[PDB]
């Protein structure tokens, strides 16, 4: 410490080496928007054509939750059920779980449930994926001249690019979005029926004719002596052109003429599936969701993906143009410009009032090397414990920035001032200084680290969001307490031009320093005032009292938030239409909106994607979701062209004048969350019970919240609400009679309504499926059910009429489980002035309200926070234990800490000042930023406070005159930082374009902190040191010259 | 984690030369101890009920969320589930000239789900205006029905 | 702690269990350790005492 | 029995194609045969957890 | 070769063409670690160079 005073060589070389660590850390370190925040979730996916919701439920289901068991560290199962085919099993883990281990052990059950499913979904496939819900980027991939329907482009899409960008380095993940090519025969029943021949002949024809088959070899093993051929045998092949499944037979008729499949069918090559139907700015488009490697940086993905496409530019077919929807990467590049800017603009401002303070500019040479050094390391003691360079742990470095600021600043300066006082040489004034701020400065370590660790051991995905800033921030403060140790010193003592003694430089220029006195002046001017009140201090031990009541009161009657809303470059709009509406129903709604915003918004929508079939609420041709794409930044100047005005006007505009239900809205910001004041609850049926007793009891509930607004808010489910179907009910008796085999009768009817995969194809090099179904025509309404007849036992055909009795019922379209059992999702929020605690203690009493049978369960983000909120308390009991514990270390007093402890309020009534006055939300941008500033007025205060009892020690002097004093030369480097942090933060408080959400939750708060703070302190601490000081001993006393 | 990732690597090559009795059965890959960590008992005060009853409460209410609790290894039943019973007259069979073969048959064709299809299914013909359900043969729900199984 | 989570999984399966159903507790590894362990911290308080 | 040709772009390129955003693969190559076989043998970075 | 033909190397030869191009980095670095090392130990700032 005073070693390197003696050693500057020794110094620079440290600092070398922290540099370039730290620089190797900046060039090979990863980038993202957020860290891994969200608990591990796996989901099994599964597929069953045609069948019901019910069927997936009976089937698969219910079979899979049952052989889901053993799976090391699950926190809860959810999932939903489709009466489109589809089957969700969600499984969320405890966090900090091996993704990957979590993910094997699942399919591996899975792959042990497999031979108890169906035969029709294990040959479908049941997947098993790992669940962020943050692609990188989403390309749109299109046609210009109407050249190919959406079916060619999604093949295009699997049979030429997907491959390459899954080449493409730093790409992690390919998701397809959209239906592959199937050989597509379309019966018609008709001419099926002339001919005496039901779908189940065209099922084993076409399993027929259609495979390959174990053949055999020329020259086989063991051979004959001698022997002298070995080749191989090719037999049955599979199909090539859809003309080949043209010319397959189904049946020879007796008078010589054949009966092809070309003949009752129409036979094409068409989509795997028709339910999504997407349409990019009215033209019919596929798409690719491009998903960042584990640990890769997003930047140079994006960069490598675009150029990818470029790469291909040339080699597409007419048309073919690809587009950008969705890409989170302008949204980082801009936010990691902003954040550097501001940087490098803070490290300038400390240059301005350093000279506009010191104008020495050597002195000003000094803290202008300190920080670059200091943040340089942070980054690599950052991915050291590997992290990465994204949000949360650049706005830790922002807020950093303060104390870096403050230590160089205050060594610097501490030095100028003992040379300006005692006309010590340089490198004397030097050992005279560090010596004198060693203590304090390592003390502040202990206590800027007391307060910023426990923040660190916050559990759930908010401990892992306070994880990052907490890390980012105690290492930078722990090299700046190392550095302003080692490097600082030795630079103030080698490179620092000597002072007269008594000079404070009163005058002598003329342009540049007509300041000098009047700083003095005021100085003086400070202290006198100072004494002043330690005069009388009681008056302003109620000044004190009062502020606090009022920070008490500040901060209760303000609004906690998770994190601020950002406008991103892009917004979606949700569309539901009446229960079993249509596929062109929905659409034509689509069609309605896409104009909307290519018309009131034709200066601020860029692009707009219509998917029908899919969207929030589930999946269905019932339902639609509009993908929208917004223009660059620039082009959007004010306060009308940003998202929140937006999304305003077009849910106003699609509201009233609407037939069916359209949302408009913006997507969080760490894109998997919560909605900070609501909740998520499980009614769950525990008994025996029934989906209509438990639907009964969901709406009792409904009711009942109906009942109480003053605390919740537009409490409402999370499901589909039941729909009229279709019930078919066989007469066995009948059937067995007129001679028609049931297993006829349902896989005809199957093979006709629902359709069914028989067999595969290889078409240009690439195996894809042969589905057989139904024309459209013949089974769109009910009464087409008489169209199909079932050939019975002796050759005779029977109509569906005969044996089937038909009629309406209704059903559900989404079957929702929880942890094995039925059960229904139920979202919500609290009232406006209400917290979502009471709203939920409000809900367990209103769900056990509820029939027997009935109970009631907490789910996703109620769960993560119902843990999450008993240990704010608790830590910051350490952190307040530690800290005091610490400053009874640093002095020798167990009293002494209260003089600088008892300045924690100071900082805040700014804070909550300035929020309140500028109509901010106590979230974490916030209270990261209340930390920070308790963090300054506690450096600040332990400094004065050591000052002061360093004098009345080591020399002697009074008590009133020895705080007098200290705060006298402790002024000037007080008011020097808080020049520099309130005018690097100010540019945070006012500004607009990309992430200034986020920028004004931190500035805000911070700036409003510092002002208070300081302007605080320079006169309540002095009274703190003297009236705590004043409750010791006997006598003893108070005091002077020895 | 890993050696149950090896051991269940090589299971899955042998399943498919296993019996289908054996396959649907179900078979269980574990990592557990060899000594029973605790046993929970499950009774009726009152006695309202037979064991059996008991038996079904335990394996239908309990033993699936238990074994999902983490850390759980091994949950052995000392009892069984509910399952639908179907005792055989060897003379009443043989009056009719049936099987046992027939039995099996039997109920594997009148009691099933089958996948049906939509009304106004996809891809659709234009202008169409309803979108439904096709509700096709269910399972088979209380022990009476398993009476009129012809 | 595996043995305090199933206690807890039991708990919240109690209110729905039906009319005469009672838990009984026939056998656990889990009361010898407590019971022991909690002597052999008797035992050292205890001694710093004597 | 299939051939080298068959086996390969209806096993070994399907197989291929899901092999991105393995952590620390240095290179991948496969063999497909018309004895029947077909093998994909993935090579990873140095000091990468087996 | 005709264009579209390209090359590659792979195992001894990969792992070689590894050493061939970390060698001059490895200099850089090995020189420069002692050359900041002299110059901590000896106080010179000189005894460096030579
Ligand atoms: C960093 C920028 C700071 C901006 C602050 C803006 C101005 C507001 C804060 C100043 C508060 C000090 O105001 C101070 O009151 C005390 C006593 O209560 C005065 O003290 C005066 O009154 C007391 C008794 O009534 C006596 O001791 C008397 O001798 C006299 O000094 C000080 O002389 C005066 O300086």
């Amino acid at each position: 410490p005073n070693f390197f005073i003696d050693r500057p060589i020794f110094a620079w070389v440290i600092a070398i080496i922290i540099m370039l660590a730290g620089g190797l850390a900046i060039l090979k370190l990863p980038v993202a928007q957020y860290p891994t925040i969200a608990p591990p979730a796996v989901t099994i996916s599964a597929s069953y054509p045609g069948a019901d919701a019910k069927t997936v439920q009976d089937t698969v289901t219910q079979v899979i939750e049952q052989n889901m068991n053993g799976i090391d560290n699950l926190m809860y199962m959810s999932s939903n059920s489709d009466s489109t085919g589809t089957v969700q099993i969600t499984l969320t883990f405890e966090s900090g779980t091996d993704a990957d281990i979590a993910q094997v052990q699942v399919q591996n059950k899975l792959q042990l449930a497999m031979p108890l499913l169906p035969q029709e979904v294990q040959q479908q496939g049941v997947s098993v994926e790992k669940s962020s819900s943050s692609f990188l980027m989403v390309v749109g991939v299109i046609n210009t001249d109407g050249t190919m329907t959406q079916e060619d482009i999604s093949d295009y899409v699997a049979a030429n690019m997907k491959d390459a960008i899954s080449r493409t380095s730093g790409v992690g993940d390919v998701q397809l979005f959209g239906s592959q090519y199937a050989m597509r025969i379309w019966m018609n029943p008709n001419e099926l029926n002339k001919f005496q021949l039901t779908p189940v002949d065209v099922i084993t024809a076409i399993k027929a004719q259609n495979a390959q088959v174990a053949a055999g070899q020329l020259g086989g093993t063991p051979p004959v002596k001698g022997q002298q051929l070995n080749a191989s045998i090719i037999a049955q092949t599979r199909l090539t052109s859809t003309e080949e499944f043209g010319k397959i037979l189904l049946k020879v008729n007796q008078d010589g003429s054949r009966v092809l499949l070309r003949d009752v069918a129409k036979i094409e090559l068409g989509g795997e599936n028709y339910d999504i139907i997407a349409e990019f700015n009215g033209q019919p488009a596929s798409g690719l969701g491009i998903k960042l490697a584990t640990g890769a940086n997003a930047l140079d993905t994006a960069a490598a993906i675009r150029a990818e496409l470029a790469k291909m530019e040339p080699f597409f077919p007419s048309g073919l143009k690809i587009v950008y929807p969705y890409d989170t990467t302008p949204f980082v590049k801009i936010s990691i410009h902003e954040v550097v800017k501001t940087l490098v603009e803070a490290i300038i401002l400390v240059f301005l009032v350093m000279y506009l303070f010191l104008q020495n500019f050597r002195a000003t040479l000094i803290p202008t090397i300190a920080v670059p050094v200091v943040l340089l390391g942070t980054f690599a003691v950052l991915a050291a414990f590997g992290f990465s360079i994204n949000t949360l742990t650049m706005f830790g470095m922002v807020l950093a920035i303060g104390l870096l600021v403050d230590d160089a600043i205050v060594v610097v300066e501490n030095v100028e001032r003992v040379m300006a006082e005692e006309g010590l040489p340089p490198k004397e004034a030097t050992r005279k200084s560090m010596g004198q701020i060693q203590g304090a400065l390592v003390g502040i370590a202990m206590v800027l680290s007391a307060v910023f660790v426990p923040m660190a051991f916050f559990g759930g995905s908010t401990g892992a969001i306070y994880r990052q800033f907490s890390i980012t921030i105690v290492s930078a403060m722990a090299l700046s307490v190392l550095v302003a140790l080692i490097l600082t010193p030795a630079l103030c003592a080698t490179m620092l031009k000597p002072i007269a003694k008594g000079d404070h430089g009163e005058g002598k220029k003329g342009f540049f320093g007509w300041f000098n006195r009047m700083f003095e002046k005021s100085t003086h001017h400070y202290t006198d005032s100072v004494g002043g009140i330690l005069r009388s201090t009681g008056r302003y031990l109620v000044l004190y009292l009062i502020i606090v009541v009022g920070m008490a009161y500040l901060f209760v009657r303000l609004p906690s938030s998770f994190l601020p809303d950002e406008d991103q470059g892009v917004f979606m709009t949700m569309v539901q239409l009446p229960a079993g509406a249509t596929q062109e129903r929905t659409q034509k709604v689509l069609n309605e909106v896409t104009h909307y915003y290519l018309t009131k918004e034709k200066n601020n929508v860029e692009s707009v994607f219509a998917v029908n079939g899919a969207g929030a609420a589930g999946a269905g041709q019932n339902t639609g979701i509009a993908f929208v794409s917004l223009k660059d930044w620039a082009d959007r100047p004010g306060e009308e062209n940003k998202v929140e005005a937006i999304t305003m006007r077009a849910t106003r505009a699609f509201s009233q004048i609407k037939d069916a239900m359209v949302f408009a809205f913006n997507l969080p910001a760490i894109v998997e969350l919560g909605t900070a004041t609501g909740f998520d609850f499980e009614l769950i049926d525990q008994a025996g019970l029934g989906h209509e007793k438990l639907t009964q009891a969901r709406n009792q509930l409904l009711a009942e919240a109906a009942k109480h607004p003053d605390m919740l808010t537009s409490v409402r489910p999370n499901g589909l609400e039941d729909t009229p179907q279709f019930k078919i009910d066989i007469d066995q008796e009948k059937a067995q009679a007129l001679g028609v085999s049931i297993n006829d009768i349902n896989t005809t009817l199957g093979a006709a309504w629902g359709g069914s995969y028989v067999n595969d194809f290889i078409d240009r090099g690439r195996v894809k499926k042969v589905y057989v179904m139904s024309e459209a025509k013949y089974r769109m309404l009910p009464d087409d059910i008489g169209d199909w007849y079932v050939r019975a036992a002796d050759g005779q055909m029977v109509p569906f009429s005969a044996f089937s009795s038909s009629r309406w019922e209704y059903g559900s379209p989404r079957l929702e489980r929880y942890n094995g059992l039925p059960s229904m999702e139920i979202l919500g929020q609290a009232a406006p002035g209400k917290s979502t605690g009471e709203a939920m203690e409000l809900m367990e009493q209103l769900a056990s309200k509820l029939p027997t049978g009935v109970g009631y369960d907490w789910t996703g983000m109620s769960y993560q926070e119902r843990l999450s909120g008993n240990q704010a308390p608790s830590l910051y009991a350490i952190s307040l234990i530690v800290v005091f514990l610490c400053l009874a270390a640093l002095y020798e007093s167990w009293s002494i800490p209260f003089s600088v402890m008892l300045v924690v309020p100071l900082g805040v009534i700014g804070a909550l000042l300035a929020a309140t006055f500028r109509g901010l939300t106590n979230d974490v941008y916030f209270q990261v930023g209340l930390l920070t500033t308790i963090g300054l007025s506690a450096k600040n205060a332990i400094l004065i406070v050591e000052f002061a009892k360093d004098l009345m020690d080591k020399e002697g002097k009074g008590l009133i005159e020895a705080t007098l004093d200290a705060v006298r030369m402790r002024l000037r480097p007080i008011l020097m930082t808080s020049l520099a942090f309130i005018l690097g933060v100010m540019p945070l408080v006012i500004s607009t374009g990309a992430g200034s959400g986020a920028q004004n939750a931190v500035g805000t708060g911070v700036m409003g902190g510092m002002v208070t703070a300081t302007v605080l302190a320079i006169f309540f601490v002095p009274v703190f040191f003297v009236v705590v000081r004043r409750r010791f001993s006997r006598k003893n006393e108070d005091i002077e010259h020895s």
